[PDB]
């Protein structure tokens, strides 16, 4: 199924270091860093600039250069528990009101 | 399009549980119209589409065995609405259980 890990197991124990990380995007010149994503949890598919998140699952692609990896993966997998366990609910809630506030006003 | 994780609900219109109910009129689904506005989610009015008034998460085709709450959690599990009202422990409860559920099938 399409669903996001939220459990505190992660999904992928396997990519679960980062040095197991790192090797997945070997040669990588995508608008955005390689080990800011890996530092972020994830690791490459294998195709295109897709990456996934090795807890929740979590998976992303088409970066742009303004696009961060902590603060995409709050984006689309709030619930993810390495994101929570690594950055920390006040980071996170700031980020989200970020999100929801452009959300809410240009658009 | 991306789930609002915010604690300010997205649409503040349908916050009560009162404004939801009106939303579904004749209610023709396997899914209980009451648990639905109880779980935060009121109607589109296109089949049995319905999305959470806090997160904004859409959901549709309704089996009888699927409950709101759950599936809430299931795929809105940074809803605000959703850990104000069950607490972080059910949410894991469910997930935890749906992971699982997947894992013994195959
Ligand atoms: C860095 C940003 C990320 N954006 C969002 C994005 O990447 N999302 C959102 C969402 C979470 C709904 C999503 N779900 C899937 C399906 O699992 C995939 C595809 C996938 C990615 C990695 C894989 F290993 C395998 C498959 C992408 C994706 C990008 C914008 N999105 C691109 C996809 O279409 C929607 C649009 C909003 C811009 N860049
Ligand atoms: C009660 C269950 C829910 N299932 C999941 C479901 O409904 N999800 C998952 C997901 C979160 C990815 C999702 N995202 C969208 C797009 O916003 C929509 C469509 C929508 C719903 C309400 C609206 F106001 C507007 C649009 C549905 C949907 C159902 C199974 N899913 C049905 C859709 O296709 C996928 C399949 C897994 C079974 N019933
Ligand atoms: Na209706
Ligand atoms: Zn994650
Ligand atoms: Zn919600």
């Amino acid at each position: 199924m399409n669903f996001p890990n939220s459990t505190n197991l992660p999904r992928n124990p396997s990519m679960a270091d980062y040095e197991a990380r790192i090797f997945t995007f070997g040669t990588w010149i995508y608008s955005v860093n390689k080990e800011q994503l890996a530092r972020a949890g994830f690791y490459a598919l294998g195709e295109g600039d897709k990456v996934k998140c090795f807890h929740c699952g979590g998976g992303l692609t088409d970066w742009k250069p303004s696009e961060d990896p902590w603060e995409q993966h709050a984006k689309w997998y709030p619930g993810c528990k390495y994101l929570l366990e690594q950055k920390g609910q006040e980071y996170i809630n700031n980020i989200h009101l970020t999100h929801s506030l452009e959300e809410c006003l240009v658009r």
